[PDB]
């Protein structure tokens, strides 16, 4: 035993770097002979080897004698009182910040991942309460994957596992102490670690056997293919003859269009009367909206220096009354400026009403006049220019200033009398024609000021802010009073006469009409063209084009999820009137409630125009005009989607997951980690009334909406399935809150002035009766009391007892080796042996959340990283099983290929294309319907599915997490209702019985399946029932039906034979769709309302077709293009927008649109004062050619049409070239005449070497701006490296947010220092070389760089590697006229790389031109169209 022994402490003495502490770590290790002291000792030596690189690689000083976070300010004489015992690894303090350091390891991500957010939620615990004792925190998690260091190498750190491992080994060891809870903790902690775990054992206490009984009651699962037949026959007979007088009829019906019309217009009739001539609709329309108002009316340089000089100055340093003295100025440039704001806007978007001016002024010259005249004054003004222009000496200087020394010039003999003197001298109806832009500028210009008013800096009559637009020859002025990201009041004035219209919005939701003015008219155009009829020229496109400029202007001008809904419920239905074959039950889902008077006028507007489009005598064409109300409803997708309101949207989502689980009857109250008696007992009676489901054998059989499966039917599927024939400050804050409560109960003389009070005393009582019922937790799953320690985190723990004492008080009225082993050496908790019903740690504990959605909100489910991870291992099994299917469709896109293929020949000829839609998919379905379709099948090659069973089964008693907003406004709403409306809904009665014993924060029941957590699971039910539906249906009838799943969206193809039978008998059709919809009904299917059948259009995932061609769907994408301007470096998002613009140009979307939205965006970039270098964006005025060419090819045309004659010659070059680069001239000699280091020598040598030079003292004229040479762009090396590393708010408040990082600190220099984009403006200024731009873009100049400026680049080097790339990538017709592989290759090519980064035929080239610039999309693409004719026709 101790020869071994002997020979590590031999490797410990051979092998061990020479540090003092680790000498004394040492000398307490070799004189232990104890293997369980020499582990200890050794572990601890290895993580403290740990520690030493965590707080010597970090700079923190090693807490070495455990010391606490009050042991480390107690010890600095900083007093904090009694906070929670948090023992740091490593600490640093600066001043009043204090640095902690925390470091661990761990070998399973789990553990990683979970000891990672709970020792980042114990150092927020820290930061908010050291926060609350006004210590600035930092924390630092330092967690590593493997147990290396600094101080040991690899292979012997791995004999020194292996030999404590191999001491692990003996008998003894483990039965004197350790027992296997902390032997196969600690033997698993230092392993290297999974399909069936099997280390446990797997006490199921009497309960899986119960739900097995249950789940064989009555399912045969073993039946012929001659029973099967005859029990579907007497079934359908049976359904057949109750369909006489009985059942519903199935509520299918047949489209009379005319009368979906008629109900369409009387639809929704609470004030619109039905007779609406266009004339009139335009009159209320002119005049409706305040803003509308604004628009559509009869309307009719050294400020702006001063203005912008002045906020730059105030913005970094001068001091800190300074806004004073900058008005003051403002003052004297206008009264200098005597011969446009007049109410002097001062910095910061802030005016004064220069009034209490006067009188601060003559505060400040009576203070300095008691310092012991005027020129005292001029005095401070010139020391405050002074510090200004030293500042501006930094790096700016007279930067397009344009002479600001005017009050160095004049003023100098000179007031306020001057000043006063100077300032005491200085119907909303109209008819604008509905064919020029000017209402859409206008909208635009004040779409711009809004979003240019949220970026208010807030610091510190009429002492509101004020934002400036100017328009044709004069300028409005838009006002506002309060800050933030929050709807206000706006007001729009001017300053001639009045002009004071007032409104009441949102800014953060006028994103998508910034720029847009050419856009929309051609959008417009383009609809109409596709309206260029032979029958409604009589007098109706006028009327047309003024109702779709009516319709997006009022969509632009007003954005609300109502008219949202609307034009979405109006999609559905023109769906379901072109088609055969609708739901009785339509169109009560297409009526909503609208409001403010706005809304009824969108649907008079829709009503007149789906009147004049469907009128009479449309037997002409119905593709043109059903792809144009489709465009008009994917208009309605202009609207913001960025949820208008959180709270009520999470209210509403949670009711939308509740209300189905309390309709059922089996709504729990918050259990806690175990499994008691009556849950257990109720969740086995709800199993098997979940399998009642009385078919239509009974009286009461087609109940139609009642969530369950039949026993008989899914004995059915099961028995069909095995066959092979199917698939084949405390105190006087909570003394305020209740003083407040007793004036709110009598003293009401003072109706509401109490605002402020208001919001404390709510969240304080939010606060305090929520620490009494803290919902227990004991799981620290990184979520169970974040805000309740928020708001606990600056009161004391007896405080917050007195407190809750004395509010439930008056509320009456009215009425060992644990620790220090665990951080150092073994992992965090393990899944132990578990029941069948948690994993022995939790109960799969998930939570709640909404989903932004143009639709509705849908709902998401978020988890830890274990249940993750058990949830993947179902869902890829079943995804394997699935793939051993064919049948479905969710991700594989050669399946999906297929159906496309499929329902194009379906359509071709004619035939009917079933469309089916399933409602409520999230909560009708559930886990034990799997497990019991799984249970009764047999899968041949078994053993290993008990371990899927019990996880299946772990989905069946899971947690879902109450937000903590909706507990509380709930809480609010019953104080409410008890201290003083009775529309008392299901959820607040069940909240109200809940609060009279104990409230409830989290939820179990069985029907949820959270969407997403089992997405393959469903898929593979879906398909299973749709087949043996299909085979059904065709079984009766003689038919053959094909189908498409994706779990929520299902077609269904009928052969020739389904069709001549709708031709010949729709009894018989109807009969079949209605025991179609009562089979699809048994099983958990529910079919949807919108759900249309029809011969006409085939709806499938968004993706519609019809007979002919296919639906461009313009409008969509276009909206979509609008959108999505996030905060990045504007490289990457113009390669986002090109994408974009590359999937709309592969649809149908006329190219004149990817010009338009590619200039709006060079717009958007030219008002951020952002050079338009020309590798940003793409070209414009494209060819008709963005098939079969990448970004770079669109950057190389952009190039060659920037550049005359050079590329002509460069291309001659590179075609000879690569007439060389074949065999024989391998690129070996290339690669060496690379030369990437010093100039342009290579291109130089490689011209002269087989023909002509390069045009000299022209090519090296022509460089571009490549800020990011040094380094990329900071906002609060090449990108091979980053791939690498990879491989391992609003919408508008991103364009804020990229208009206020690119002005300033935004790029840095060869000097680690930052400094502006005006920075170098600066330093160019000239000297041989001006801009020299070509249709706005600012690009192309330089005389001779050969050591100030570097920031440059040539253009033919870039424009040489661009052009090789684009060649070797596709085709060599580009030089004509107008994985892992690629890892080890630049291993081999970069030498120093290999110790630096390491974790066949033209590759090599094509690698080595990364490593110099990093834009031309070289990594991102290594690892259908349609198009007109006459666009091909102007091809080149
Ligand atoms: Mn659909």
């Amino acid at each position: 035993m101790e020869e071994d022994i002997a020979c590590v402490k031999d490797l410990v003495s051979k092998y061990l770097a020479n540090n003092e502490r680790l000498s004394r770590q040492k000398l307490a290790f070799l004189v232990q002979t104890e293997p369980r002291m020499l582990l200890m000792e050794g572990l601890k030596l290895l993580s403290l080897c740990i520690e030493v690189d965590s707080c010597n690689a970090n700079g923190c000083e090693h807490n070495s004698e455990d010391k606490s976070v009050e042991r480390i300010l107690h010890d600095h004489g900083v007093l904090t009182p009694s906070l929670c015992f948090v023992v740091p690894d490593g600490y640093k303090l600066t001043g009043n910040v204090l640095i902690l350091l925390e470091c661990f390891v761990r070998s399973s991500p789990a553990n990683f991942e979970q000891k990672y957010v709970e020792d980042f939620k114990k150092l927020e615990q820290l930061k908010e309460d050291l926060k609350s004792v006004d210590i600035n925190l930092i924390p630092l998690i330092d967690g590593r994957t493997s147990f290396y260091n600094e101080q040991i190498p690899d292979w012997v750190n791995d004999k020194l596992r292996d030999t404590l491992f191999s001491l692990l080994k003996y008998a003894q060891e483990s039965n004197s102490l350790f027992e296997e809870s902390e032997y196969s903790r600690l033997c698993e902690s230092l392993s290297m670690t999974v399909e069936s775990l099997n280390a446990l054992l797997d006490n199921r206490s009497n309960h899986y056997e119960e739900v097995i009984a249950s789940c064989h009651q009555g399912i045969n699962n073993k039946l012929t293919a001659h029973e099967v037949k005859l029990q579907i026959e007497e079934e359908y007979q049976v359904f057949r003859n109750r369909l006489r007088k009985g059942e519903i009829e199935g509520q299918f019906l047949k489209v009379e269009k005319n009368q979906l019309l008629n109900e369409f217009n009387n639809l929704y009739a609470d004030k619109v009367a039905e007779k609406d001539s266009v004339e009139h609709l335009t009159h209320q329309f002119k005049r409706a909206s305040p803003i509308l108002r604004f628009l559509y009316a009869n309307i009719s340089c050294q400020m702006q220096c001063w203005r912008s000089f002045l906020n730059k100055v105030k913005s970094m340093r001068i001091l800190n009354k300074l806004l004073l003295i900058f008005d003051a100025l403002i003052l004297l440039a206008s009264k200098h400026d005597q011969v446009d704001r007049l109410v002097s806007l001062e910095s910061t978007k802030k005016d004064l009403k220069k009034w209490v001016e006067r009188r601060q002024q003559v505060e400040r010259s009576r203070t300095m006049q008691s310092f012991q005249k005027n020129q005292i004054l001029n005095s401070i003004f010139q020391k405050t220019i002074s510090k200004a222009t030293t500042a501006l000496r930094d790096v700016g200087i007279s930067v397009d200033h344009y002479k600001i020394d005017m009050e160095v010039i004049c003023p100098d003999g000179y007031i306020m009398d001057f000043d006063v003197s100077g300032v005491t001298p200085t119907y909303i109806m109209g008819d604008v024609d509905l064919l020029k832009t000017t209402d859409l500028e206008r909208l635009s210009s004040l779409s711009l000021a809004l979003v240019n008013s949220m970026k208010t800096s807030s610091t510190v009559c009429k002492e509101a802010y004020c934002q400036e637009f100017s328009l044709g020859e004069t300028e409005f002025q838009l006002i506002y009073q309060k800050t933030g990201e929050c709807s206000k009041c706006y007001a729009i004035n001017d300053n001639r006469v009045g002009e004071v219209c007032s409104f009441y919005a949102d800014p953060k939701r006028y994103f998508p009409a910034i720029f847009s003015a050419e856009v929309l008219q051609t959008t417009v155009s383009t609809m109409i063209s596709w309206i260029e009829d032979c029958n409604e020229l009589e007098e109706q496109l006028d009327k047309i084009r003024s109702l779709t400029k009516m319709i997006l202007i009022l969509i632009l001008a007003h954005p609300s999820k109502r008219s949202q809904k609307l034009l979405q419920n109006l999609r559905y239905f023109i769906m379901a009137y072109v088609s055969d074959y609708y739901h009785k039950d339509l169109i009560d889902k297409v009526r909503e409630e609208l409001i403010t008077d706005v809304e009824f006028l969108l649907y008079r507007l829709l009503r007149t125009l789906m009147g004049l489009v469907l009128s009479e005598d449309v037997k002409s064409m119905m593709t043109n005009r059903f792809k144009f109300i489709l465009n008009i409803s994917y208009m309605c997708h202009f609207i913001t989607k960025e949820t208008p309101d959180r709270l009520t949207d999470q209210i509403k989502c949670f009711e939308k997951f509740l209300e189905p689980k309390v309709k059922f009857g089996h709504v729990s109250i918050n259990p806690a980690d175990t499994a008691t008696e009556e849950e257990l007992d109720d969740m086995v009676y709800n199993a098997k009334k979940f399998l009642s489901k009385g078919g239509c054998t009974s009286a009461k059989g087609p109940s139609y909406k009642k969530p369950g499966v039949s026993k008989k039917y899914l004995s059915l599927l099961t028995s069909s399935f095995n066959n092979g024939s199917l698939f084949k400050f405390n105190k006087l804050t909570a003394l305020a809150v209740s003083q407040l409560t007793e004036v709110f109960s009598r003293k009401g003389k003072h109706l509401l002035n109490k605002q402020d009070y208001e919001y404390k005393v709510q969240q304080a009582m939010s606060n305090l009766v929520l620490g009494s019922k803290q919902h227990k937790g004991d799981a620290d799953e990184a979520d169970l009391d974040e805000i309740l320690l928020d708001g606990g985190a600056s009161t004391y723990f007896n405080q917050l007892k007195e407190t809750v004492e004395k509010i439930v008080d008056q509320y009456r009225e009215p009425v060992t080796t644990a620790m220090l082993k665990n951080l150092c050496f073994y992992s965090q908790e393990s899944p132990q042996s578990y029941n069948s019903v948690g994993p022995d740690t939790g109960r799969l504990k998930f939570s709640l959340s909404y989903k932004e959605q143009v639709g509705g909100n849908r709902e998401l489910y978020i988890g830890d990283l274990r249940t993750k991870m058990f949830t993947r291992l179902i869902e890829d099994y079943f995804e394997a099983l699935s793939s051993q299917l064919s049948g479905s469709c969710l991700n594989n896109e050669k399946e999906f290929e297929n159906a496309i293929l499929s329902m194009k020949l379906n359509v071709s000829m004619a035939h009917v294309s079933y469309s089916m839609d399933h409602s409520k998919w999230g909560p009708m379905m559930c886990p034990f319907l799997f497990l019991t379709v799984l249970q009764n099948l047999i899968f041949l090659s078994i053993k290993g599915r008990d371990y899927l069973s019990t996880l299946l089964m772990w989905h069946m008693h899971k947690m879902v997490e109450i937000p903590f907003n909706v507990v509380s406004a709930m809480m609010k709403s019953f104080i409410k209702a008890q201290l003083g409306t009775k529309q008392s809904i299901t959820e607040d009665f069940f909240y109200s019985n809940f609060q009279i014993g104990v409230v409830p924060s989290h939820i179990s029941s069985i029907l949820d399946m959270g969407q997403g957590i089992l997405h393959n699971t469903s898929d593979f039910y879906a398909l299973i029932t749709e087949r043996f539906i299909n085979y059904a249906i065709s079984c009766v009838c003689g038919g053959t039906i094909d189908a498409y799943t994706s779990s929520d969206d299902q077609i269904s193809l009928f052969d020739q034979t389904l069709t001549e039978l709708l031709h010949r008998d729709p009894e018989e059709f109807r009969a079949l769709m209605e025991f179609h919809y009562y089979m699809s009904d048994q099983l958990n299917k529910f079919v949807s309302p919108k759900s249309v059948i029809g011969r006409f259009v085939a709806e499938f995932k968004s993706r519609f077709f019809v007979w002919g061609d296919e639906v461009p769907l313009l409008t969509k994408f276009v909206a979509a293009a609008l959108h999505n301007i996030k905060c990045k470096e504007p490289h990457q998002l113009a390669e986002t927008i090109d994408t974009i613009v590359d999937q709309s140009v592969a649809n149908g979307v006329p190219v004149h649109l990817c010009n338009l939205i590619q200039i709006r965006t060079l717009s958007l970039l030219q008002y951020a004062r952002y050079p338009i270098d020309p590798f940003l964006l793409n070209c414009e005025t494209d060819v008709r050619d963005w098939v079969d060419g990448n970004r770079s090819y669109r950057i190389m045309r952009q190039i060659e049409g920037l550049i005359p004659d050079a590329c002509s010659k460069i291309r001659s070059m590179l075609r000879r070239l690569y007439n060389r680069l074949k065999t024989g001239q391998l690129h070996e000699e290339f690669t060496t005449n690379y030369l990437s280091s010093e100039h342009l020598s290579s291109l130089k040598n490689l011209c002269e070497l087989l023909g002509v030079e390069p045009p000299s003292e022209s090519d090296l004229e022509y460089s571009w701006l490549n800020l990011a040479a040094h380094h990329p762009l900071r906002m609060v090396i090449p990108t091979i490296v980053k791939t690498i590393q990879n491989k391992l708010s609003s919408i508008a408040s991103g364009f804020v947010g990229l208009c206020r990082t690119l002005g300033s600190k935004c790029v840095r220099g060869p000097n680690k220092e930052n400094l502006y984009i005006k920075s170098i403006q600066s330093l160019i200024t000239g000297t041989q070389g001006i801009e020299l731009l070509t249709n706005s873009i600012g690009v192309q100049y330089w005389r001779v760089p050969l050591s100030v400026v570097s920031y440059f680049r040539p253009l033919l080097w870039d424009y040489m590697c661009i052009s090789l790339s684009t060649a070797i990538e596709l085709g060599a017709w580009v030089l004509g006229d107008p994985g892992l592989n690629h890892i080890i290759h630049s291993l081999r090519r970069l030498y120093p790389s290999v110790f630096e980064k390491h974790i066949i035929k033209f590759l090599d080239l094509c690698v080595a031109l990364d490593v110099n610039c990093e834009a031309l999309s070289l990594v991102s693409h290594i690892v259908h169209y349609i198009v007109l004719s006459s666009e091909l026709r102007f091809s080149h």
